[PDB]
Order: structure tokens, then sequence, then C-alpha cells
């Protein structure tokens, strides 16, 4: 569907892994 928007939030979590 067009609700990949959720994956976007998961991307933010990736930032925490890099920090």
């Amino acid at each position: 569907a067009k609700k990949v928007f959720k994956r976007l939030e998961k991307l933010f979590s990736k930032i925490q892994n890099w920090k």
C-alpha cells in the first residue's frame, strides 16, 4: 500500500544506531 510512511519512522531509529 501507500503506507510505507511507517518505514520512515523506522529510519529515524537507524539514526540512533549511528549516533
